C-alpha cells in the first residue's frame, strides 16, 4: 500500500552544499521539516555562523562545516568528520555555485575556468566523496541544482551556462553509472526565482514585465516553490525517478511566451 | 514553513480515466491513500464493476461511471453528474488509452485514426470538460500519462508514438494557456513497467535481458513506482511545476545502455 | 572523396504536399533549383493552377495534382498516377497543414479533430503511400514540416501544438521503423517566418519587437532560410541524419531571450 | 533564387582543431573538397607532420600549427599567425578532445579536470580567439563536435559526458550571445562511428550486435557520414540554423532500440 510516509525524510541525513542562505538554505529547511538531519558547508566561518543562526531561528539543529567544494582533500575530510559526528550522508544536494556575467570574448580564461571548477568539477568531487557510503548504506540520493541555463543560453553567462549544461549531463551519467547500486541522481532546474538581488527589478518595471510574460504561472518563482520538488527527489516517493531534470519554472520552458 | 502536508490530497477530488485496473487503478489507489476522493470511468459496466470491486477490496469508496473518453457529450454529462453527486474535480489524470502494434505501411487509416482519437483527442476532450470548474475552484491539476514513446520511436507503434508525442505537447500547451489560472498540467512518462501482459517475457529471457540492460536501476518498473510521482504532481508540493514531463524510468532515457 | 554533388537532387522526384504557395512552394522551388523534378498537390484546381503558374514563372515544370491529404484512397490513386506519369517519388515533404487559433475550452471537438486529421493523420497517410516504392528504389527521404509548437505551447493553439508534437514523434518513429530500409525521415522546425499574413505586425511594432528580442539572429526568418536545410535533408549529404528535427530559427529555441 | 552554391565553402578559411587524423581530418578534407582553405593545429610536430602528409596525399595544401588548445596565449598567437599568413578564419570546428574511461569514484580530481579543460574550456578559448575577427568579417561559423554523451550517460565516461554536455550548452550560449553579429554556432553530435580503435569489436561480435540493434540505419557510422552535415553547418545554406545540435547517428537518439 502506498503511504504518504514515502515523502518523509525521517532518520535520513542530508548534506546541502553552500546552504548558509538563499536557495540551498530553503531546501535544507524543507528537508529538516520533512524529518531530515541537516548538514551543510560553506567557504568561511562567517557564512557558516550565518547559516547556523538562521537554522537555529527556524528550530533546526543543523551541523555546519567550513570547506571549499573545489578542495577534494578538504571535502573528503569533511565527509569523514560528518560520518563520525552525525552519520552517513543519505542525500547530497549540490547547491554551491557562483555566477559571473561577462561578455564571452571579454572573459578571462581564468574566470571561465573558475566558474567551471566551482559549478561543475566541484559537484563531481562532492558526489564522488559521498557515493561509496551511499552504496554501502543500500540507498543514496544526489540532487544537482541546475538552471534554465542547463537548457537555454544568454549573453554574458557563457561560463555559467556551460557549467550547468555539464552538470545536467553529469547528473544523467551518475544516474546511469550508479543507478544499479540504488543511487538516484536527479536535477532541480529552477525558473526565475525572486531573490534579494532582483528586488529592484520588481519596483512599482520592464524586467518584471519580461519575466511575468515568459511565465505561464504569471509570477516570479520563490525559494518556497523548490521545497516540495526537492523533498520529492530526496524521498522514497521518487525511487524510480533517475537521471531526470525536474524543472520548477511555472511553465517557462514549456511556453513560447506571451506575445503582444 | 514547509510541511509534508503539501503532498496530501485530503479534501480533493480526482478523476482518473480508465482506472478499472492496471496503471490507472494503481495511481487512483495511491491518490485515495493520499486523502483524495476517487472518481473513474470506463467504456462498459463490466469494467466499472471490476474497478469498483477492486477499490472496495482496498478500502476505497470510489465512484465509477460508464463513459467513452472520445464522446464529448458523454464526458460533459459525466462531469456534470460527478459535480452534482461527488463535487468539483480538482485533479484529472488522463490515463485511458489503447495501443496497437502494426507495421506502419500495413496499418489502416481507420486504425491509425482510432489510436489518435483515444490517446490524443480524448485527453483534449476530458481536459476541456474539467478546466472551467478548476478555474472557478481557484486551482486545478491535469496529469497526462505519456510514455517513453513521447520521446523515442519503435517499429509497429507509429500511431501510439504519434499520439503520445502529441499528448506531450498538449500537456505543454495547456500549461501555457491555463497556468495563469493556477492550472498545473504535467506528464508522467513511465519507463518499462511490468504488467500482467509482459510476464512470459520474464520467464526464468532475452527480452528481460534487453530491459534490464537498458535500465540503470537494473529492473523492470512496477505500477507502484508511479504512485509517488503521480501524487507529487497532483499535490500542492508541485504548484510551480508546470508543462513538465516527469519521466519515471529508473534512468532509461538518461542512459546509452549497458554494452557488452 | 566527398563531393558537393552530395547536396544535388539531380534525377530525383520530390512530392511537396500543399506546395501551391508559401513555405511549401519555396521548398519545392529550391528542390527544382537543386536538380529535382517537382510534383505537388492541393485541395482544389484553383490552388493547383496558382502553383503551376508560379512554378512556370520561376522556370520550373512542376506536376500538379488535385487531392485532399486526409483522403487515403485519393492519395493512393495520386501516387499511382505520379508513378505512371513522372516516376517514383524519392523525396516526400509533408508540408500541407492548417492552423486554428481558438482558446482550448472554447474549441469544438470537431475543430480540434480536423486540425489533428490534417496536420498529423495526413502525414501518416502520405508517408504510408510513398514508403513501399522508396524501399523498392533503395533510398527514400521524408521531410516533415514541424514547428516551434513541436516544442513549445501557446494560448489559442492547443490543437496545432498537439498535432505538431505528434508529427515530431511520427518522424522519429518512421526513422526507427524504416531506417533499416534506407529511409531517412527528418523534421524541419521553422522559427518565426515572415509571411504575407504577419506583414502588419512589421509596420514602422510591439509584436515585431517581441520576435526580434526572442531571436539571436535579430530578424524574422524568411522562407528562403528554409531552402538550404530542406535541400540538405533531401540529399545524400544527410544519409546518416535520421529521426532528427532540424530547427531553423536563428537561435530562438536556444535562447532565454533578450531581457531589458 | 536558391543555388547549390550556398553549400560551397569557396574562398573561406576553416580552422579544424586537432585535425591531424580521425574525425577532424575527415571534416577538414570535406571542407577542402567544398572549396575551403584548411588550417589545423595539434599538440606536437609529429602529429602536425602526420596531418600535413595526409592532406598532401589527398591533394590538399593545408596549413598546420603546433599548439595546445588549452593554452590561451598559444592559441591567440596561433590565430594572429594564421591571419598574417593565410587570412581570416571564417569557420572554426572545435574538434580537439580526449576521452577517458574510469569509474567515477575511482577517477582523480586531476584527471576529471583535465578532461573538462580540454573538451570544454578549450573550445571556449578557441571560440573567444576567433570570434572578434568573424564579427569584423561580417559572418562566422563555429561548429562544436559534441557526442551522444551530450545527451546520454554511461559508466566510466562521467568526465567526458560532463564536458560534452557543457559543450552543447556553450554552443547554445554562443549562438544566443553572438547570433546578432551573424555568427552561427552549432553542434555536430556523431552517433557510433567506426574508428580504427573499435575494429576488433567488428570481428566476424556482441558489441557489434549491440550497436547495429541500437541503430535504425543498422550499421556503424563512418567519418564520411559527418562530411555532408559538417559542410552544411559551415555554409551559407545553414545561415538561419543557430544554437542547434545536429545529430548524425543513423536514428539512434530517436530509437527505443531493436528488442528481441
Amino acid at each position: 500500500q502506498f503511504s504518504l510516509d514515502q515523502f518523509s525524510l525521517k532518520g535520513k541525513i542530508a548534506l546541502v552544499t553552500g546552504a548558509s542562505y538563499g536557495i540551498g538554505f530553503a531546501i535544507a529547511s524543507a528537508y529538516a521539516k520533512a524529518g531530515a538531519t541537516i548538514v551543510f558547508n560553506d567557504i568561511n566561518q562567517e557564512l557558516v555562523d550565518r547559516g547556523m543562526a538562521a537554522y537555529k531561528a527556524a528550530g533546526i539543529n543543523a551541523h555546519g562545516y567550513v570547506c571549499d567544494v573545489t578542495d577534494e582533500d578538504g571535502i573528503q575530510a569533511m565527509v569523514a568528520q560528518i560520518e563520525s559526528e552525525v552519520g552517513i550522508i543519505d542525500i547530497l544536494v549540490n547547491n554551491a555555485g557562483i555566477i559571473r556575467r561577462v561578455p564571452m570574448i571579454e572573459m578571462t580564461a581564468a574566470q571561465f575556468r573558475q566558474v567551471i571548477d566551482i559549478d561543475l568539477n566541484a559537484p563531481f568531487i562532492v558526489s564522488k566523496a559521498v557515493i561509496p557510503s551511499m552504496i554501502k548504506k543500500g540507498h543514496g540520493k544526489i540532487i544537482n541544482i541546475c538552471s534554465m541555463m542547463s537548457e537555454l543560453g544568454r549573453e554574458t553567462v557563457s561560463a555559467y551556462a556551460a557549467a550547468k549544461g555539464g552538470l545536467k549531463m553529469l547528473t544523467k551519467n551518475i544516474a546511469s553509472e550508479y543507478g544499479e547500486a540504488n543511487i538516484q541522481c536527479n536535477g532541480i532546474g529552477p525558473g526565475y526565482i525572486a531573490t534579494p538581488q532582483t528586488a529592484p527589478l520588481r519596483e512599482l518595471h520592464p524586467f518584471d514585465q519580461f519575466i511575468i510574460a515568459k511565465t505561464p504561472a504569471a509570477r516570479w518563482g520563490e525559494a518556497e516553490d523548490l521545497m516540495g520538488p526537492a523533498v520529492f527527489l530526496a524521498s522514497d516517493a521518487s525511487n524510480f525517478v533517475n537521471g531526470h531534470i525536474l524543472y520548477v519554472d511555472g511553465g517557462i520552458l514549456a511556453y513560447i511566451g506571451k506575445q503582444p
